[PDB]
Formats: C-alpha cells, sequence, structure tokens
C-alpha cells in the first residue's frame, strides 16, 4: 500500500523554484513516499498555468521515479495537452479533477471530458474526485460508466464513497485523499493515501502504515491523532499555505512559498504554527 | 467489538406488539446481536409515545440481557421519565438523540438536555450523535464537554469523525451507526458498529467482523459489498420501511409493520425488493 | 396580504397556560395580526403532544376568527385526528409540516401522508414547508403533485422557491415563513407573510406592509432592516425561546415560557436581549 | 434600476471570436441591457486565459459604453494585472469572485486579494458573491469589512442575503444575480439585475423591469414564471452551454460555442432545448 504525497509547488521569488522542489521531492522520497502526485490541490493546480505544470512535471519526473500528474484545466486542450506531455516525460498516470467551479455542467460534458482524456494517452487515467473542492461528485457508478478510469484519489471524509470504488472498479487503483483517514484507508486496505502530510511527515505516515501492517491498530490510531492535532492546528492559520511551514517545522529545510489568493504565511502566523505543533512534536522524534 | 442492532418496533394492526418484538430480537441475538438499542431511528423513535418506548422497553428487557434504550423527546421531561424507567427495567445504559428538528436552539440548551439526563439516572448515558436526521452535530469536542458522555453512537459516513470520539473520550465506548462502514468499523477497531442491517442479517455482520478479526480483510471487505448492495435495493423504495421487509426475507418470519408517517411498503414495492434482493441473496 | 402570526405557545408551570396565549391572540389581532397560525415551529409544534394542540386548537379559534392549526406529528393517525378536531372547532384551513426527522422516506410515503390529510377534510390543508427544519423539501412541483394542496407557507430563505408555488399552484394562498422577507413578500405580492416577529412586533409588519402598498419602498426596506437587526439578537441566544422575551420587551406583558430542551432564556440571556435591541427599539 | 447583462464568451473552434461577441453585444445593448459584465460565470471567466480576457475587456468596450470587467483568478497577480488593464480600457469598474476552488483559505488571504484589487485601480471594485461556484460566502458584514467594496453582484437565491449589502453598505451598487429573482430584484428595488438571460432575452427583462415600475405586478410576475420556465429547460440540460442555444433561439444570430469542458450542446440536446422552449409558454 502506497503513500502517494501530493506535493508542494515551491514558489520563490513569484515563480517557480525547481530544486526547493527537487530538493524536497528527494527528501519525502527518501522517507516512506512511493509515488509524487504533482498539481494536486495541496500543489496548488488550479492555481498553476499550463507551463507551471509543464515545469513542475519535468522537476517531478526528473526527482522521482514514480509521478502522477494531475492535469485539469478549465480548457480541456490544456488537460489534454498536459497529460500527453506528462505521459512523453515517464510519468505512471495522469490524474483529473473533474471539470470544477461551474455549477451544473451536464453528465454529458464531464463524461466528454475525461472520456478524451482517456483518448489522449495509453498511460492510465485517474479519477481525482474532490467534493468539496469541485463542487461536485463522481461517484463509483459515474466512474464505473466513464468506463475508461483505472484509478481514483477520492478527497472525501466518507470512507464508504472511498470503498465504493474498488466495488464497482475492481482492477483500479484506488486511494484516499484525507489526511484524517490515512489509518484507516490502510486498515481497510485501500490501495493507499495521498496526503499532503505526505510532505511534512512522510515517516509519520509510514509509521502508520508499519503499525497497520504489524497489527499495531493502537499505534496506527495514535500516531493518526497526533497527525490530526497537527493538521488542526493548520487549519486554523489556513491550510495551503501552512504546508510549506510544516515541512521546514518538521523536515528543516527551506520550502518556497505558495502564490496568492493562497498567500504565504506571514511570519506571526508562522511564529504562531511552530508553538502550535511543537506541543505534539516533542510526542513525535520519527 | 460488539453488534449492536438498532432494533425495528414492530406494530401490527396499528398498535405496537411486543411479541413479535420479542420473537425478532431472541433471533438475532442469537444470530450475532450482542446489544439490543431499543427505539433508535430504525425503531422509529421519534414517532412513538413515552408509552410506546416504555412497552418496548419492557419486551426488549425481557429478550435480551443487554439494553441501551434511546429516549429522545421534544419534551426533555419524557426523556428524563424514560430514563428513569430505562434503568428500573435493568436496561445497561440510556442514550438520546441531541435536542432535533428545531434549528439553532444555544449551546445552552443542548447542553441543559444531555447533563439532565446524566443525573437522572446512574447508568451511562450515551450520545447518539445523527446530524443527517438531527440537523445539528455534537462531535467529540462537544461530547468530552458534556461531561458525562459515556458512549456514543455516531451514525455518520465521515469515520473520522466517529473516530475522534476515541481521541477525546478514549474511556467511552464509541460505535459507528452506518450499515456501510461495518468493515471499516471493526477494521479501525470502534467498540462496535450499531447498523440497521442487525434486524435483518446479524449473521452477515458476524461474518464481517469474524473476517476482519482474521485478518481476511478481503473477505470483509467483500461480505460488505453484499450488504451494501441490499441497503441500496432497500433504499430505493424507503429504507425505513424497507428494513421490516429485509428481516421477512432473510429470516423468514412475520416482522410487524412501521407506523405513518412511514407508511408500511405496499406489494409492489416487496415484490420490488423481494426480485431486488434475490440477485444478491444468492451470493451469500 | 395578510400578516399570519405563528404564535408562541405560553407555558408557564411546566404547563400550557391557555389564558396568557389567549391574551396573546387577543393583544396580536388587535395590532394587525390577520390570521393565527397554531403550534408551528414558533409555537414549538413538534414539541407538543395531541393534547397541548387541541388545547391550543380551542384558546385559538376562541380568541381570533381566522385560525389555521398546524398539525404534523410523527404518528399520522394524531395529524389526521388533530386536523379534523381543528376543523370542528372552526379553524380555516389545517397545515402540516411534511414528515420530519427521519431521513429514509420515499415519496409514495411523502404523497400519502398530505393525500390522507386532505381527506380527513373538508376545510384546506396548506403545506407547511420547512426544509432546514424538516430535512426535506416539497417544493412547488411536488406540491402540484399532490394534488389536493390549498395553501403554502414556505419558511425559506429561497424567495423563488417560493413565488414557484404561485407558479405551479395560481390558486392556492401562498405566504413565506421567513421574516427576513416580510418586505419583499409583500412587494411580489405573496398573499401574504407568516412570520414569527409578527408575535411582538405585528405593527412594524403593518408598517412594512403599510410602506409597500404607499409604494414607499425605502421605509418599506428600512423598516425590514429594523426587524432583521432584532432579530439577528435573538438568534444569538436562541431564537425559540428568545421570541417570548421579544414579546414582553415588545408588548409589554408575560409572555411565558418555551419547554425544554427549548429551554427558557435564563436570566442574563434576557437582560442581554434587552439591551441587545434596545438601540433598533428607540428607533421605531 | 440597471439590466446588467453577465456576456457570453464566443467561440468559434476553441478561439475567441470577437466579431460574433461585439455583434451580441451591440443587440442586447439595444434592446436593454444598460452594462455589460465581462468574463463573468455566464462568460467562463474561470475558463479564460489572461490573454483571452483582455480580448475580451478590448471588445467589450469597445462594443458597449458600460462594461464591467471580472478579474477573478487563482493567480492573483493576474486579477491585478487584469483590473489594471480594464480601468485602462475604460471599464467603470472591475469585479471580483472570491478566491474560488481551495476550500478554508484564510480570512487574511481572502482579505488581502480583494484590498490588493481595490489598490490596483481607481475605478469601483465589485464584490461577485457566488457562494454555489465558488465554495464560500463574502456576506454583507464580510464585504463591509473589507473597506473598500463599492459595488455587489450577489448570485443567490436568498433575497434577503442580497439586501444586506444594501444595509452594510448603503453607497454600494448592489445587484442579485439569479434569473430567479428580476422580478423580485426590481421589486423591492436593488440597483438592478446580473441575469444571464440578459443574453436571450433581454427584452423580456427590460419588459418585467417596466411592469414592476408601472405597479402592473401581476404581469411582472408572469413574465417573470416565462422566464423560469425557459430556464428550467435550459438547466436540465446543461445551462451554461444552453445559453448559447438560447441566443439564437430567441435573438436570430449566430452565437458562437462555448469551450470544453463546457462542451457545446449536441444536436440532440439543442432540438430538446428548442422543444422544450417552444412548449414552454
Amino acid at each position: 500500500m502506497e503513500i502517494v504525497a501530493p506535493v508542494i509547488t515551491t514558489f520563490r521569488g513569484g515563480r517557480l523554484d525547481p530544486e526547493l522542489f527537487a530538493n524536497h521531492v528527494k527528501n519525502i522520497t527518501s522517507k516512506g513516499v512511493d509515488v509524487v502526485f504533482v498539481a494536486g490541490t495541496t500543489g496548488l493546480g488550479p492555481a498553476l498555468s499550463l507551463q507551471e505544470k509543464m515545469e513542475l512535471t519535468d522537476a517531478a519526473t526528473s526527482a522521482a521515479r514514480r509521478v502522477i500528474v494531475q492535469v485539469a484545466s478549465l480548457n480541456a486542450d490544456e488537460a489534454i495537452a498536459l497529460a500527453k506531455y506528462a505521459e512523453s516525460r515517464g510519468a505512471e498516470a495522469v490524474a483529473s479533477l473533474p471539470p470544477y467551479y461551474f455549477p451544473r455542467l451536464s453528465e454529458r460534458q464531464i463524461a466528454k471530458y475525461f472520456r478524451d482524456l482517456c483518448s489522449a494517452v495509453s498511460i492510465p487515467v485517474f479519477l481525482y474526485n474532490y467534493p468539496a473542492a469541485v463542487g461536485r461528485d463522481v461517484d463509483a457508478r459515474a466512474a464505473k460508466e466513464l468506463g475508461c478510469i483505472r484509478g481514483v484519489k477520492d478527497t472525501n471524509e466518507s470512507l464508504a464513497h472511498t470503498l465504493a470504488y474498488k466495488r464497482y472498479l475492481p482492477q483500479a487503483r484506488v486511494y484516499n485523499g484525507s489526511d484524517s483517514l490515512v489509518f484507516a484507508s490502510f486498515a481497510v486496505r485501500l490501495d493507499g493515501v495521498v496526503a499532503s502530510s505526505a510532505n511534512y511527515l512522510p515517516e509519520l505516515l509510514a509509521g502508520i502504515r508499519d503499525a497497520v501492517a504489524a497489527g499495531d491498530i493502537e499505534r496506527a490510531r495514535s500516531l493518526q491523532f497526533l497527525l490530526d492535532e497537527i493538521v488542526e492546528s493548520a487549519r486554523h492559520i489556513g491550510y495551503a499555505a501552512a504546508v510549506y511551514e510544516l515541512v521546514e517545522i518538521f523536515q528543516g529545510y527551506e520550502a518556497g512559498e505558495p502564490r496568492g489568493p493562497v498567500y504565504p504565511l506571514d511570519p506571526e502566523e508562522k511564529a504562531w504554527l511552530r508553538a502550535a505543533v511543537a506541543k505534539a512534536k516533542s510526542q513525535l522524534r520519527l
């Protein structure tokens, strides 16, 4: 079972900084991250231009052996274009959010989107389902009807919703994308987790996977609860920007910055976060 | 890890039939059910008069050794009165939904409700959280703050939400109440499940539990999917009435009927259901 | 266009004081309330026993010439009984919430509930739609499908949702149940409003209606915003209980009190609310 | 009180077509539309590149006297840059959706976004509130708190939510953005409506506005109800793409296409929509 990092996109000076990125990718993959999921929500995908996602694809694929590239764009030609680019850079799969933002697109329009994506590449296409962000759900039944989905990341608090894809798509690789379900996802044997904490605490996640494999549910759960406390703190000051600061706190290197409207934490917010997670990081030392 | 049955309330004619009820409890308790949860949502709790919940308490505490009685009422005095009655009948705990229907009660109100329940009895008071029905959530932080909650049934698709109660009340017994999470609940070692399907397929839930305990996570999951397929068909025509028909289908006896506004299935609905589950009743 | 009051249910001691209730009905019908809507949500309907609703039905039809009685119950038989009793005391119509609480209910079961209600009486049956409380919406299309709705009270922030019933049911009386849309509802010419604030500021509602008819939209809107400030303060400490206190504050007499789990405001909350509405009170 | 059109963006073969655009703009503005709201939701704004939004600003300011350009972008530098460009092109105001997509950004991040916009230009900045699409609400109190909002478009079925902006921001021009509230917006005297149907039936909106002003509430309402039946059919089929077909059907010229993932309607869908609306009273 895999630990997939939806890796952060590391800006410095308003532009992407590969190498902050690559040092980061190399760090986390050396600490239990199996797969790198680039241009995910944690990596600000919807906020990146096509060309930024191309740079990220190049940086991820040269820094890691297993890469999935998230390709959604509200211009579908760019999603197709990027899919092909990622495939040519050796990505093992591409993923896409359903068309987001626009309320009540039709089923036919969602279906054409994913079907054009499947036609464009030979590597597997994953559905990246994220109803809270996307404003729509593509559930297991709908994903099966698309007829080409070979993988799912379901960022969903409903573990049943995620398990349902293994039911309808017995051959698909199915992942839960929620940090609060990491323990549970290994326990029910999903194919893996895509968890944002894989950026700052991948060794905690591997700790959990190890515990679950050993049958040590008490340790798994307890490490989960620690992770939850950390997540909770970060949610409090704005989670997308806090991921970067947690990386620095936990991993000890410069992580770059997001870009607005996901503005970087200011120094007050960073000081606060650092204190907030110290209660629970002596409880750590992994 | 326990299988708790939110046992159906078994009307016949239009009135409670306590002997269908007891036959039913005795059967499922011999087929894997560890605790009877009387007057829950599946038992139509909120549609029942105080006297009816009383009669149902007598039947449960007669038919079964472990009974938790669900006492919520939109007259808090009837909740307290039933709690005391439940204890006097030998119930091992009582449980309550939070005050429901009325939007935006204050926290002081909700808290005074639970705290008045705790002070009325010496057996444990369980929170029964069911945001989708109740229209408000009392999460683990809120439950810890109530100060007297000894157990939780959380009917919630969000397993992390259920699991939080173990985080904040590690001494409480915490159960998840969604049928779609039975496998997962056992997998993550909650204290057990309260699942509507304990009425009609208790031995399937004991199977899932057994398989989880072996390590046949793959068997567990596969049993769970069988179970999801059945719940889905029943959801299609009205789950609350359909539970009664599923009991007949799988357990083989008369299950009585719900009471309107939860009207009993009509012949067409039953035939459809019978036919819809026949697909998966064979895969059993 | 009518001002309908969903009158509070006045408890003192733990029990209904129907003299309080009648003095309250008398006072507010003398100040611009046209219809009395008994036992709705503001009246703690779902929290009331059949006997409490019969008592309110008696006192209301005694103190007021136009009474709609809200009858919903999670025992459909009690709803039918109350409807029939309401007819017999001279209610001009009955209303019901759809079956609430239970999430797992079929259209057949909702349709049957209203149709049996329509069969039970000859006076009109209003749908009382209130999705946020009820957990279910019966929209205009669904309401037309029922084939017997003669009126609608739609407690809904979506004014379009409410207007939809006039489109789908042109002969029905359609009322909006939201305090924040009183001004809007008069402006679009719904048949009227059923507004909780009719308990405590019926003359503000009449002032809005006058202003709208005088084409003085700016005064209409400004009275509405004054109302909103008062409602928002009340919402902060627990709206259901605060309504009673607002009656005392603005009407000058003892309104009695709700009943737990809708516990009465405590003295600190009453004091807070009096001071919160004082700014807006002096500006009428 | 104004009729503001959140005007469709007219593509041909997935490329922007300024001539279709300009013809559509000139036509609807001669039939009642007072203001052109460019690159809003009906205009596929979040789907458009910066380049395309600049071309659209150019075409709209060249084809219409009053134009508000919607500038939201998930790269905030682009929103700022487009606000400056729109101002330089003579927009009477810029609007912005709050930052969208990303759940749970901080209030500080949202406030910074809007204030950076306000600082970037001298023309009014409008809040374009659309909780269903955006995933967050910037309500009247929050809007006042921003401290620089001078207009609001509120796409919201809750008319009271929209009227609250008039209470907290008495100088703000406030519009409701929902087609089903055109009649009610005029009746409660909001500053106007930004209704997607102004693309296809501007003269029906003008009619509702005239009926309200003449005290003819029963006509307003039944015109509103005619409109609701049309919108309902379009919704049934994919509203965003249906809008283009409705322009053609109702205004009698070509409207171009949307661009995928908002794919154009197919033949069967267009035929269904035509029948649905011919029947629609």
